[PDB]
């Protein structure tokens, strides 16, 4: 009942913000630009500093004309409406949002420890206890999101930032969506796509649990289970129902992964009658104190090295491009609700 009441309150609080979203809570000239942390086909993430408070933030900047072109309108509206409504220890917090003639802006807490991806590639692979510490946080985060009828749809090491305490903060809600029942959009990253996405089925939260299997495998092995030069070759392996495990994997890990990387979504852990408890009660998680993880009372496997809230050392170097704002409003109608 403790968990039931926790999730009932979480849903109440989410729905209140979901039905009355915040809007237009800062503006661009409230900030100084520091550094580009990442660049994409329709947006960027910038380290910025608030000129009055001195606080640092990560500012996600989306070009409205490119969002339209790349058919991401609904997705960008999803991202912001969800982020301003959620509240969980392992989700990056949205602090402000606004738009101008050219761009959409989401101003997030800055997490200076960098992407899990960097640390994993630097060390090679994580020990099972280390992988399990991160995986437990994703299990609880999906328990939370799925109870809100949210599917995340972009789990991968690049989207998990490591904070000052060594805990995870999930970033990038660009493909997150509120879904009752099924949804159909092809999105995600190839290595992490569930078979039912590849096969163009109506799919549900089970795709997040598949992706968790991929993530745990990659954390523990150093590479993802389905790998190839071309996406179509990756997709053939995903749909095949065949995975090879390193001999150093524990039997418990292999058993969990066979049940998360279950190609038949009606048999996949997280999508059965017992829901998330099939995962939480699995032998691979026998040492996990779920409440202690939630309360951030567990000592982390490692603390990222960084010098302060403005340190960018754990992010990499990108060409510094203008944040241009047109004299004329672009795509006003499309983004009215943002
Ligand atoms: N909330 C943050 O501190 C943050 C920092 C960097 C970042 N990314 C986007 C993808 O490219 C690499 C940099 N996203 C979010």
């Amino acid at each position: 009942e403790s968990v039931k009441e926790f999730l009932a309150k979480a849903k109440e609080e989410f729905l209140k913000k979901w039905e009355s979203p915040s809007q237009n809570t800062a503006q661009l000239d409230h900030f100084d630009r520091i550094k580009t942390l990442g660049t994409g086909s329709f947006g960027r993430v910038m380290l910025v500093k608030h000129k009055e408070t001195g606080n640092h933030y990560a500012m996600k900047i989306l070009d409205k004309q490119k969002v339209v072109k790349l058919k991401q309108i609904e997705h960008t509206l999803n991202e912001k409406r969800i982020l301003q409504a959620v509240n969980f220890p392992f989700l990056v917090k949205l602090e402000f949002s606004f738009k101008d003639n050219s761009n959409l802006y989401m101003v997030m807490e800055y997490v200076p420890g960098g992407e899990m991806f960097s640390h994993l590639r630097r060390i090679g692979r994580f020990s099972e206890p280390h992988a399990r510490f991160y995986a437990a946080q994703i299990v609880l985060t999906f328990e939370y999101l799925h109870s809100l009828d949210l599917i995340y749809r972009d789990l991968k090491p690049e989207n998990l930032l490591i904070d000052q305490q060594g805990y995870i903060q999930v970033t990038d809600f660009g493909f997150a969506k509120r879904v009752k029942g099924r949804t159909w959009t092809l999105c995600g990253t190839p290595e992490y796509l569930a078979p039912e996405i590849i096969l163009s089925k109506g799919y549900n939260k089970a795709v997040d649990w598949w992706a968790l299997g991929v993530l745990i495998y990659e954390m523990a092995a150093g590479y993802p289970p389905f790998f190839a030069d071309q996406p179509i070759q990756i997709y053939e392996k995903i749909v095949s129902g065949k995975v090879r495990f390193p001999s150093h994997f524990s039997s418990d890990l292999k058993d969990l992964l066979r049940n998360l990387l279950q190609v038949d979504l009606t048999k996949r852990f997280g999508n059965l009658k017992n829901g998330v408890n099939d995962i939480k009660n699995h032998k691979w998680f026998a040492t996990t104190d779920w409440i202690a993880i939630y309360q951030r009372k567990v000592e982390a496997p490692f603390i990222p090295k960084f010098k302060g809230p403005g340190d960018t050392s754990n992010f990499d170097d990108y060409e510094e491009e203008e944040i241009r704002v047109s004299i004329n409003e672009k795509c006003g109608k499309e983004f009215t609700e943002f």
